């Protein structure tokens, strides 16, 4: 089936099309701007985004929101991971964490799917630590400094397949797929 | 005249009621949640906020949005100053600016006013530098580490009167007042 993915993030599109492609699902990206509200949880951003988008883009469609929540920084940058990456970047994060006892953190992803007048959400979380130096060229954003608990490579040192297997977005996708299998 | 100020920030209410009180204008705070969109300019946040609020709160009303834009950090934290203050705080800023050549930065404030079916905006900007240590107990947020160009005190070391005289919010208020005098 064909699902329109409303996003302007090339990275997210690669990981998503790739994962869902495996199961014969066609993902077509469509850059259509929508408002992402300031909120404490990604879920609120997804809900509002889908509410605003319905009727303005082709169906069925999906959108995603994700972020890196760092414990020592009280969940920061979290929901505003994108903005923070663009302004202070990885350097900005590493500097904020120089001599940080615990570099524990988690990545969260929320997928909103709209179809037949109804919206559904799927999420996945993955903990890890912030490396001390960048590493890798794959992925995007904070992938170069995030080591998912259960390995020694950063998201950036993994292939799309290797990432979707441990990543937060990988779990949201698995969850979202399970749902599709049972409803469509 | 009576103007309802939709906000949950005690600080902003004090500076605003105080300034406008001087001219015989009654400011009544009303905590009513509204969506603040993620955007590059405060003006966009104000526009969307007023659009959503009209019809849900008493008129006439105003809302404000403001932020600290630090040059060395590419305008960060800017629009998300509130969130950043709550998570990494002043310490987080100072750490990001240790050994920063230029500590130049500016505070911006945007006031949205709705009345008779129409919305109007007023803004004010004020440059300065980020001090090396906190200072003062007045004000709120980043006031303890911001020294407005043209003095040696931080916003926190000033009284409400002294702040409204140099502050970014003080200018938005003057602008907003000039407008009132000419229209009402
Ligand atoms: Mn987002
Ligand atoms: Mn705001």
């Amino acid at each position: 089936m064909k699902i329109f993915f409303i996003t302007s993030n090339p990275g997210k599109v690669r990981e998503v099309a790739n994962f869902l492609g495996t199961f014969g699902i066609e993902i077509v990206q469509l850059k259509h701007e929508y408002p992402e509200i300031q909120a404490e949880k990604l879920e609120d951003v997804v809900d509002f985004g889908i509410s605003w988008l319905k009727g303005k883009v082709p169906e069925p469609f999906m959108i995603e929101d994700s972020g890196l929540f760092i414990e020592s920084l009280k969940g920061f940058p979290g929901v505003y991971s994108s903005y923070v990456y663009r302004t202070i970047g990885l350097e900005g994060i590493l500097k904020l964490m120089e001599g940080a006892e615990d570099r524990r953190a988690y990545f969260k992803s929320v997928i909103g799917f709209y179809i037949d007048g109804k919206a559904y959400k799927f999420s996945g979380v993955t903990w890890g630590r912030i490396s001390n130096e960048k590493r890798g060229t794959h992925g995007f954003g904070y992938d170069p400094i995030f080591i998912p608990e259960g390995s020694e490579k950063t998201f950036a040192e993994m292939t799309i397949e290797e990432k979707n297997a441990l990543s937060h977005r990988g779990k949201a996708l698995k969850a979202f797929f399970e749902w599709l299998k049972v409803n469509l």
